[PDB]
């Protein structure tokens, strides 16, 4: 018989589901909601400067803990200013709960609702106190079940409406007969394949199925490969991945193994023609088994309403235990050996600088990367996780994602890599580190250029950018910046950054135009063909 | 048949069609799918190509350029993230009747799934017309149709160009197709409007946004003199008819404005809204504050009054029809300035308040400086700008979205032929898009920017002062200007403000950033009236 | 460069797609649209008395010619009063285009739009002249592709807006590889089955695939059976159906053949637990092949975007020609031999009366039946088609459907059978026959009872209805009515009705309570078990 | 009509607001000067009070007003048509109203009237009744 303000019921429902913080920027229509969030302290409230960062930070927080992210905005400009970040979270299967303030029920372009419907899997306007609890459960349940963003619009006069507490997600029971048929066909297909391959992908991480999938991989007995967004999965498994598939720029043997498989089990994979993703045009659709978005497709036919977790358990029930292991193999060889001299800096030198510290005893940091050669370089860095817009490829994610991740990392420092073009977009969010109580290390790749674009159209003058003095601007926003031009300066700056806590550390690495990471070089050489 | 032989690339035809319609530049940020299009733009130089740092600024700059010259604005982006990142700026342009032509690159017609097309569906919600130029034979007519729609309704439009179509040969783009015009309804409407104006006890003519967008100032000045009723402007009509025989008594902006003007408008029993946006946000004329039953609303090519709506009535046509029915008049209602601008800055050791910034600017003008056009962001900077003498004011007065300020000043100055722009912006808004100033050197511009730094989202504090989240940190913006190629100075006293403003005006060639420290709780007079007016109700 | 009023463009688009008439009831918001319809004469405009009849008549017209039906109503009460008829058309795969007038774009509960979205497959509010042509093509195209109702809302101020003519339906090209895979699996399943059965169902008729399916049936070589809504299909085919499956009340051999099949090919079937339909709980889901709603499901997996027509052509390409025929068999035995004496009337006597006339030389008439024992009786009548709510089971369809069908029959007379309860609902629509220029024969089964309900709960008094003198009321609404109590009177009345053209003929047959048709008797006996 | 539409203090105590048929329309009155008490809320002066039952608002107003013996009764405001001319002329809707009213004036206790939508409703407005039930706002037949 208890009841609470609608806003409080929502905040508690989010916390009940694992949310760790709420990022946001208020406005008139959202002020009452922000007041409840601040006064109740149910979720830590972190504000940022610009809405893109609110969305990227919530996305990063969701990815960091494989839970719900929370992004709060105000009606109109505020919400429209987060459309790109939300689209990116949708694209990369990250459940960001977008909460927008809205005009009261009694109160220029609804357009906003229509736009958000295009980039979320469920929406609700909480304008009826009696049904709000069920609607919140339905919408948050969809976010969790599909691992994609959702939209909640709260009229300002409803924030304080009394409602009953939010219950559990509505349960959608799987058809046992269909699941059995699905598991049987999938297993039969893997057994009939001359070259079966198990790809561990994004949904495995999002749904927290790492342990179950490590077990499945051991029992299935086929080669394991990860997709870009599955990087690091099963690293501690009995049969760790042979490597990561990233398309033309990756290991040739891995690329062929994936593309020539006649039993390619895409366990939770996002398919697209984007650079690093598994593309339908490069694989055998007559033999691929795509388990994704609560469905399983093979031989052009689909089993509906098959959650990934259920499929994995069904396969385990049909497989005998195994003690097989492949861990006696040699570990991956990362680029190391930075020559700390007076020579200029190349992207690979940044990778070597980071890797050398790790080899010398530094526990690796999780890396947040923006889109650009910084990402191609980060791929060769030893990390405690990599968070980047590898498929969506939108710029601006980097710095805000590092900030969002460190806000929920419980003390673990984050390393962010970002190019000059991307920094001009959202790097300024670092001015918020002092209030947030964080101190990320940021390596800014400054080549005074939109280099990825120059690489593919070198004759154009518009890719030449001005020389912005980012390191000189760091103090103005509360951080310690240093511009480095030589490998010796780079080595020294990285050590100093790790030795200095309390303020964000910005290392502005000057890189000449035309100098690329090894992976980007291979990508370019690959396209030419 | 597939076109062949025109020796004109689709992209070139589009750039030329835009130039034919008055476009003065193209702002944009490239990406893979848009590279071929940007190559044509750069190589042909049909329109000056200006790049910016972040897409919001591309949209705001294009919007500002459109507003500055009452023409088409052009914003070029790449498919996906690039385009989605400009949705807010485009929605703002739609909201304030500014024709921004959005041109997005797209996958080639024979190419090919991360979302769910999603992009087209989103843009269709914030534009008046759209076209995917994937058929060279139909491209010319589609361009004319879409650009024609932008000009007919003064709203943004969307053009999506598959990258393999950029260089496809096409025939030249013709003129805009004609929109419906009901001559019979026009005549009947004109008669009814005049009858309503004549019978009203307190009629009022409001000169609004469409009058400026459609270049009707001269015709409306003539109409105002002949109609013989009190004249007032809306926020977006501010400045119109200033030199006319019957100039506006003032600008209506709701409770925040002059009490006499507000009363005149809200008590009118014959309110003729000539081209007005009707909305309940910020400074817009609100359907909830006036009596729609006694209102004549001419907008979006229609006219509503007496419980009925006349369709297919272009504003220019209605004005001409009214003039044909009114005899000439020598009526003159000019007099000494209606709105008294604050002057007399006390250049001493006291802290700075928003009104001191208005006095500093106004004193320079009164001393002989030709006023600059002002670009303002949303915040107390806008409320303060209402009391500044200007050569035009560009701001999100209705949409109220932050981030517009600095990019708008940049876009306007790119097309101003050297006329310097004065930008006013708060600390919260500068944190969003003020960084775009780093592009001034390459763009060859040097705007003056007054940053109101109260370490606060102050407008929100006025609405909910109990909240701690409106307190912002100390950002040393002036100290960051050099890294962006400009001159910055932080000022704390009125004397420092006076000196810095003079130095900024005396120094061209580099943008000038004056970071004015202002205490929390100190508001412009207009924002103070706005806040008090809210409480009263 | 030509353009026309939006309303005219819609009417022509409907006529282009085969629509033969428009049924409707106007109101303030729809008056301008009705004016265009009346003045242009593009489609004959037929008004009725009450909206249920408008919907049932449009549904019947659609069914009669396997084309689009058109039902025009006014905003509010008018449209809400047609929700049941539209739901029934949706339930039975009939493409009724609902056109509602609406407030002008510049102008108590939108609720109406939301309600119609629940019972239609596509909707559009034509409030933008520039996009109206494409929206009309999209919505009408959905009606044709899915064979279900659609909704078009036209603001009154848009009726006369100038628009470009409507083009063709947007084309949704089928994936050739998926179709090939589907056809291969289906054919392999039919060949591996020990008892394959081809069921010809509603979509075969709706999409005009009778000739193609007759060919498929001959080449496939398996037994053919029809569903209730497939009654009469392939009657003239090389291998006509062995019979019609209608559940427990049908032929035992047919019921078992269907239910025990391990290769049940449901070609275009509506599945449901309703009386006469094929139910998922009575068949083997591990062996059923369900081709319906543009998909094909077997073994719990589904091939998407497979139009029925495409599937049939794909199977024909994989089957060799055949000269096989089963037409040497004995035809169906219908009840005949009415004893025209002084004894009371039973439902089977009505069937015998109708069948005897046919055996004596009368070309059979298409029969429109309402829900009740009249339908169970009609199942044993020789017809030129049977139109009834066999699956939806909603009352009131009968008389209006007969009226709608005769409006588009090009001179062919229609026979309607209806119970007293159903007649009290919509039988009054017969008052419109004079204006419509039609003269259907209507046999009203009057047992002063909701007999189907008494059969299952005989102890209830509320199923006892009063004695309404329907025949006595016929003249008041322009028809010739006669009440008959004996078999001799029945025989004479039916002959007189057929001999009298110009006015509807109402034969009110008095039937005692407790006297049922043979099929209903079997149904009841079946449920008991 | 003039009294209502020109009012600068229109207190709508429990009114349905709609533009259909006989309903009070937001387009005919000045909402700025209207006090709308309906659906357990009260709207006026550009703001809305929530959770206000109509019975509660009435009681609260009574508590703030002193008793009064004010009386504004007078001879019937609406003149009902009477005097049916019972002759050979055809029937018009007003004749039906006169027939009904004449019976009442002659001593018949009025009956409650149920009316459908159509001129029957417009005619019933001029009939003496013991209540009138009709779809006056919804206008459904
Ligand atoms: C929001 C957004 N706008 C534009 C692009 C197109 N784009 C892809 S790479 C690139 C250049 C990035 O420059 P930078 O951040 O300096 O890294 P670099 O290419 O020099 O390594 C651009 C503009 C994008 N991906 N996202
Ligand atoms: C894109 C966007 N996000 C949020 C808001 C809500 N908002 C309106 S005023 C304001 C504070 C502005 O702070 P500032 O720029 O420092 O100017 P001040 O109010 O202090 O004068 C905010 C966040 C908005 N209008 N637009
Ligand atoms: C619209 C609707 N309302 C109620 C029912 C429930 N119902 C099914 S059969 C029946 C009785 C029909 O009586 P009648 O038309 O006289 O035919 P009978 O049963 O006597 O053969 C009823 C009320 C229905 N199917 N449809
Ligand atoms: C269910 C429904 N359908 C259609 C209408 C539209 N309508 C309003 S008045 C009218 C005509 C009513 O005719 P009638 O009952 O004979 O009364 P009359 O207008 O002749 O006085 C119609 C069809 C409606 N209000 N309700
Ligand atoms: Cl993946
Ligand atoms: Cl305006
Ligand atoms: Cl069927
Ligand atoms: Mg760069
Ligand atoms: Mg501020
Ligand atoms: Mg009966």
């Amino acid at each position: 018989g208890s009841h609470m303000k609608l806003a409080e019921a929502l905040l508690r429902a989010l916390k009940d589901r694992g949310a760790q913080a709420m990022f946001g920027i208020p406005g008139d229509f959202a002020l009452p909601f922000f007041k409840v969030a601040e006064e109740t302290q149910i979720l830590p409230l972190h504000t940022l400067s610009h809405e893109p960062a609110v969305g990227f930070a919530a996305d990063a927080a969701a990815r960091y803990s494989s839970t719900l992210g929370v992004a709060a905005v105000t009606y109109g400009a505020g919400a429209f200013n987060m459309v790109n970040a939300v689209a990116g979270a949708y694209a990369e299967k990250s459940p960001v709960v977008v909460i927008s303030g809205a005009p009261g029920t009694t109160e220029l372009l609804d357009t906003q609702f229509q736009v958000f419907k295009e980039i979320t899997v469920a929406q609700a306007r909480l304008d009826d106190p009696a049904k709000a609890p069920a609607e919140i459960a339905r919408v948050l349940g969809a976010a969790r079940a599909q691992s994609r963003p959702v939209y909640l619009e709260i009229p300002r006069n409803m924030v304080n409406a009394e409602v009953e507490p939010v219950g559990d997600d509505p349960a959608w029971p799987v058809d046992r007969d269909a699941l059995a048929a699905c598991a049987d066909e999938v297993l039969a297909a893997m057994r009939s394949a001359t070259s079966p391959v198990l790809m561990v992908c994004v949904e495995v991480r999002r749904y927290g199925l790492e342990a179950k999938v490590a077990e499945l991989a051991q029992r299935l007995g086929v080669p394991v490969v990860t997709t870009f967004m599955g990087r690091g999965l099963l690293a501690d498994a009995p049969t760790p991945p042979l490597g990561t598939y990233i398309g033309v720029a990756g290991d040739a043997e891995i690329t062929r193994l994936v593309e020539e498989s006649d039993g390619l089990f895409l366990l939770g994979a996002i398919l697209s023609d984007t650079n690093f993703a598994v593309s339908q045009r490069k694989i055998d659709l007559r033999k691929t088994i795509h388990a994704f978005d609560r469905a399983v497709t093979l031989g052009y036919h689909t089993y509906a309403d098959i959650p990934l977790a259920g499929l994995v358990d069904a396969l385990l029930e049909r497989l005998p235990p195994s003690d097989r292991t492949t861990r006696g193999k040699e570990p991956h060889a990362y680029p190391t050996g930075l020559q700390a001299d007076g020579e200029p800096i190349a992207p690979m030198d940044i990778a070597r600088a980071v890797n050398d510290r790790v080899r010398a005893g530094q526990e690796p940091l999780l890396i947040a990367a923006d889109m650009g050669d910084c990402l191609f370089t980060a791929m060769d860095m030893i990390d405690a996780g990599l968070m980047a817009p590898g498929y969506y490829a939108g710029m601006g994610f980097g710095v805000p994602a590092g900030i969002g991740a460190q806000c929920v990392s419980g003390g673990k420092r984050i390393l962010t890599v970002v190019g000059d073009g991307a920094f001009q977009m959202t790097g300024w969010e670092l001015g918020n580190c002092r209030r947030l109580g964080i101190d990320p290390i940021v390596i800014l790749f400054n080549n005074a250029s939109w280099e990825m674009l120059r690489t593919f159209q070198p004759e154009s003058a518009f890719n030449d950018l001005d020389d912005w003095r980012f390191a000189d601007m760091a103090a103005g926003m509360g951080g310690d910046g240093v511009r480095v031009r030589t490998r010796a300066e780079l080595k020294a700056a990285l050590d100093k950054a790790f030795a200095t806590r309390g303020r964000f550390q910005l290392i502005e690495a000057m890189i000449p135009r035309g100098v690329l990471s090894d992976t980007l070089a291979r990508f370019v050489q690959g396209q030419k063909r």
